[PDB]
């Protein structure tokens, strides 16, 4: 993911100028190839016309640019655009919203699923590891970097995310189908016989497992879902067809012809199409944030970290459960235990955001007349 | 479905280029028979103003030819596809989304309806099936492949999903409403009886139970939503004639004329419309795309495979509630027990990802000055 | 509900086009009114033209034509149109989606109200006829077509839905307010009888009772809301107003001229403006479209059927809780109990689905070197 | 609130035309001064141009006004209005539904908080009238009719919503953030006190009600970001100017020119620009239904009835928990007790809905060949 | 947060105009710096054209203008302007709504965390600091104004949001990633503790603590996810560069030709482009709405006051679990007990609202005929 959040938090005069000049993630990096093979063609019709093309030959030309020049209809491939790019980019943030963290399970596992002994421990780090487990053969196949990092499940059991026993049960199922859902009936089954052993300590906190063990899977099944159900080939082909006919009309019908044939509209030849590459590259980046954001667990550069969230989400989540289990440091009195009011220290840097009036509602300077607020 | 996630991971050279030699739920499948009658009428006339028509006939055909070229109004048309298709790509997704699935079910019947001998078996298995009869009911009622699947309640009693016992009870049920429902008041009954004879052993178990069916039952009466509440038909009748009133304005106005008569806008003659047959295309398809996903439950390419769902819905619930139940390998320490941080190794393809500066937060490159740092 | 879906299934030849030739919830039925009126317009203005006006009336009405073409600017009605009728749909969706079923608490009903005898069985049906009171309350304010059924309580009194005594109860409220809510309140009043009475067995099936209640409660509030705040009237306005604009310069702009006079433009006299009266019926059934859906409670054709929902969710919901209530077929093994694998059999006609892959994920075609596969 | 559901129920004929003749929520209302300032512009430049400035002052002016008129860019105006006034309707929308109601806590505090006695009326009662206080509260904070009805807290203890004692309470909290979250604090307290007391019977009654607080105390804080968090002032600079623009363009460009001068497109003298005139009205009633609709609390025509609704809620919210409370009809079998079929009378008006085919599913109608409904 | 709720409470004459004269948050504050530069560049030009180039050097100029004025395309930039910025303007309210806040956390804490000693007073006061310490950690994580004020955890231990003993606990911690979650770890183990010992009553009551706490940590994770998945970087790319290209073919292109030279369309010199200013002025303003909020956590004017927040919600929190816990007015008779209907008194300045008809439905006007009344 290529975060810029840092360089855009005051709308500064730079601003997004600055953003022009980074190079990951950038529109620059996704379009030079398509903007040297546009131009590749465009330069070789301007080499034909100029130098190739005889008289008659260089007539017919110009009929034909001036014929292709009337089918640039930019507001179409606008509007297709718009609507295809931003369907992607919803479908790129909800799919990003559908990666499974352990962060409810893990409040939830410490909160409920009790015991300072080794025992406790492993049931702990067992529901974690098993969440964690489940997002990783999730992720493994809908993600091509997790792929690349897991290319069998004996990587994964020597990931220390699978035993050798669990990859014993994991084979031994009969189904043909993705099993990314089998640590999560795990996960069932072993809140299940901590609540029976006891080590959960009532049976609504089962139910709150359950519940985000719940939440949990279906985020894993609808990252299986979002992979399988791509946006429509025939939508996507539309919309590439669109991109590239309005591309073909604009590659005829923006060669610069002789101001000498006193040609309406070309009198005036600049020898490189500035602003139709201009155009060129505004179109095809916006189709590219599509091409980059439609399925986002690849290896791009604002494609998903899907690789850095799985270690954060398994040492996070063992830290949570095993480190942190009833590891509370002693309750004391905090600094405005005798104060009515509380009140943080601001820094000199941000004092100045103090004295600006406390917002109570619009309501409060309406300032009405003695005689309008007597009750009827 | 024709997922083609894996073709499309990085935004690529080729990238939607390569998309554009599928075959499969493509543009070109579900155009070809349009793009030839549009192409045929537009030869049609060709032929009938250059070899058929007189003089003063082809006159009169270039005056309607200019006329026609007039109302060739591209923006309309590009507004009431974008608006309309984009409903209908919304719609196909939720629907996608309504479809039902057994997954929280499973987790929660292999967790909470308990017992290793024939009964608890028994039980777990029938509440599985009574959700996978009731997602078939629907589908049969709303998917034409699950309808020639299953064209009778005898195919559903000899595919397993529906007992004989079950038929008869079933069938004596005095409803002329569709009875998708029927299953999911068994489950709702059986589940309480489980819980009368304690194989679900706690109230709040129970309860989740039946939220889960609750959501599975609400999936399934909104798959009959959906088929019963079409698209409205005004609003289909609209876009569908807007897309012809354009195509007739472009299949006669986009003729070409003799460039002898010294038209304006008409002085080359290609005698095969490349721009319009294209524009054809574009807008053609992106109809076809509202037509394709307008009934995801067809037998099309990117219409639903609501018959591998139903087999692995199936499939997966019976291996998670009878195979899996209590079927857990030996809690036994993880391969980070001992280690307070934890990371899997990474492959050589992926180590790259690796030494990436892990993202704390926009704000942890401020360094501010020493005087801003003090509080007031 | 004028329902296409199986007209739809499939993207076929015909496809859309066939959509043409429905009249029930059709543009024609809903336009053919305004398309007369637009058309005698244009050819009382045609008639006065060519017959009535003088030769100075008829070159200051061509002047007066050349100008209202001019302002026939279709861009602005399309975009207000668009983001008008939208907004008319998803509200119209929302408001589908708003309307109360007893589903989910029949469910809850026949899993949670028990006893075989005379007394559970008046509780189970008592509760849900006080939720298709409240529905049928709520629809009778907000319906047409109910309100013509129910047009007094005695109606819905006669119906079975309200007793006599609860018609005294009912009408003794001292509100002057809907009263559409107080069947919510009886039913929390009566489950909390049944649970102090033991009927509901636990505590979690009362609090998962009041749940459900509250839901369908909120979806008869959530019909009142919209049917209380319309689609504001400004806005409506702003709609209509674009739209006749754009008629009133498309009614005397599109005037056919004389070809005689040599207007630029204007050289061809059809007599009827073909393409005008496809843009009207375009435009005006764009409108349409908000015009049904604006109040779906109507009687229209793509109305609601709000007294077929109301007669199958009474029949429904008393079958679920007094037929259905503690009727399983005896638990007996299903079709696939000693089958490790569970696949129920495919027909001759969709046996042509078997032999496609089954999807496991896009990352399962990648084929790593071997050197690349190795951890670090 | 101008509620005109009922004059949309169908789509009629006259439809949204007789809604143009509406004064109240029209744009007539909330127009006509803007609509006579920008016609007194115009006025002002006609009288200027024909009767004031000279010959010389004259060409210069119609220089000027053919220059304005290229500048009359009303696409873009179409775009950004129709983008912010979306905004600004779905805001609006979202803020009603955040408006507190106390419907699904009065069905709770029916069924959960118990006694016939004073103390149970007085608990009931106080949790409703807790929950009507915090959310006069918020309106009085948000609401200006509301604020006018009470201009203090001394209103609100007047208006039976606040006790003295309360007040005092309320008075003393050393808060100076908008208290309106202190009823809901005191509504946990007293739920809690409730439960101690045993008037509510169960812990699971006890989190119903604080969950349904939740919800209520959520929307009571949602009013209140809604208020604080306006929709961007540079947003809404951003479209003023833009329709300010054009509007300015249009005011010198739409200035009618002699057709003596001969200037093309400028041959007729109409002294009035009705199209011009309408296409104000249009924007700039596009533009006043988000003025409208940006602060819905205010004391328009279309802004929301606080005070209705604040009266529904106390009086329906008094009723459900003091006189409804345990005061349920005798449990009597319903009109359709022996009938294993239950089906409502429709009256002679609605009778013809009947024998229209009841909906089953689109696949209903598919009728496959004998081999084709064979298993494999 | 620029609020101006109470300058469009009602839709005024002046309305929106009066907002053009607001400087905070402005479009006047966040643009006139890049209108200057624009301005500047255009009057470099001006200059150039008009003193310095040559008669050959201001033909070709004029060529030049003329041919950049062709690409003036505002239709596109209009287009990716309106769906960029609805993404972002939708983002910004999505994160508004994702940053956490204690009110449903301090509503069930004081219900449910109980004892009036100094024992229960840390508990509460210490789950609440807790919940407040997690926000206070994600926002100086995503906000630079939070950053200022809290630039290292010390600050943070010094405002009383972490103790000493809570900061070597915090920082023994061995992750490198970022430890917002470790409050919420400590909140779950301190509700469990709390629930051990008693002081929460009900294992309900810890559900509804460990739901609450689930969701704010939801909240403060979402702040993370939004900080780190910046809007793609490639399509603010295009955005940008989509506006400039624009902007620099407004520079060349609207650049006062000499009406001497006879050029179409150059007729008339400003020798300010007014229009092309306030064209500039309206597309860098919208740019500007999504630089101004593609990070609403900066320090700009519109940008979230997350300072102000923190202050309120610690200082709130700490009231609602300290000082008004089990601290009720006695139950005493409200005003409206002896009445059976309840309605406060109005206002002099709002009585005008009463006598307006109070809404009961749409259909309560219909006005059937007694026959059509009549049952079938
Ligand atoms: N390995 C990452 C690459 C993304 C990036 O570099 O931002 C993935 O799975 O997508
Ligand atoms: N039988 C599948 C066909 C879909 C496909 O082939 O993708 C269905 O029900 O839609
Ligand atoms: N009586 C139905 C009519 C709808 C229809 O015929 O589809 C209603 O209430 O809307
Ligand atoms: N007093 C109402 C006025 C709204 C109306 O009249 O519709 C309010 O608070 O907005
Ligand atoms: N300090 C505030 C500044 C916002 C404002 O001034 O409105 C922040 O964190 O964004
Ligand atoms: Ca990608
Ligand atoms: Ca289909
Ligand atoms: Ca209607
Ligand atoms: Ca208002
Ligand atoms: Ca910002
Ligand atoms: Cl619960």
């Amino acid at each position: 993911t290529v975060t810029y959040t840092a360089r855009v938090a005051n709308a500064r005069f730079g601003g997004f100028s600055q953003l022009l000049l980074l190079w990951r993630g950038s529109i620059y990096k996704l379009l030079w190839r398509e903007l040297l093979c546009f131009l590749g063609f465009y330069m070789a019709l301007s080499a034909a016309y100029r130098f190739v093309l005889t008289e008659g030959q260089k007539r017919y030309f110009e009929k034909l640019v001036i014929y292709c020049d009337q089918y640039a209809s930019l507001i179409p491939v606008s509007f297709v655009l718009g609507f295809y790019v931003t369907l992607v980019v919803n479908r790129w943030w909800s799919q990003y919203l559908c990666m499974p963290l352990p962060d409810a399970l893990m409040c939830v596992v410490a909160g409920t699923v009790h015991g300072r002994d080794d025992r406790g421990r492993l049931y702990r780090r067992t529901l974690m590891r098993y969440a964690g487990l489940s997002a990783v053969l999730i992720l493994r196949s809908v993600s091509t970097a997790v792929f690349k990092r897991f290319p069998t499940i004996d990587h994964v059991v020597e990931a220390g995310f699978m035993t050798r026993e669990e990859r014993k049960k994991f084979e031994n199922l009969n189904s043909s189908y993705n099993k990314y859902w089998v640590p999560c009936v795990w996960f069932s089954n072993l809140a299940a016989q901590a609540r029976r052993e006891g080590r959960i300590r009532d049976n609504s906190a089962l139910k709150l497992l359950l519940e985000e063990l719940n939440v949990f899977r279906g985020k894993c099944g609808m990252l299986f879902h979002y992979d399988w159900i791509s946006v429509p080939l025939v939508y996507t082909q539309v919309v590439t067809i669109a991109l590239y006919s309005y591309f073909l009309a604009c590659l005829i019908g923006r060669q610069f012809l002789d101001p000498a044939q006193g040609y309406k509209d070309h009198d005036l030849d600049l020898c490189v199409p500035i602003f139709t590459l201009l155009q060129f590259f505004f179109y095809a980046g916006w189709l590219k944030v599509a091409e980059q954001l439609i399925n986002p667990f690849g290896e791009d550069d604002d494609d998903f970290e899907t690789n850095f969230l799985i270690d954060r989400n398994f040492q996070v989540s063992m830290l949570a459960v095993d480190e942190m289990y009833d590891d509370l440091a002693v309750l004391e009195k905090d600094l405005y235990w005798d104060a009515a009011e509380a009140r943080a220290p601001y820094t000199a840097a941000t004092v100045f955001q103090l004295r600006q009036p406390s917002f109570q509602g619009s309501t409060f300077d309406i300032t009405l007349a003695k005689e309008d607020m007597q009750f009827q």
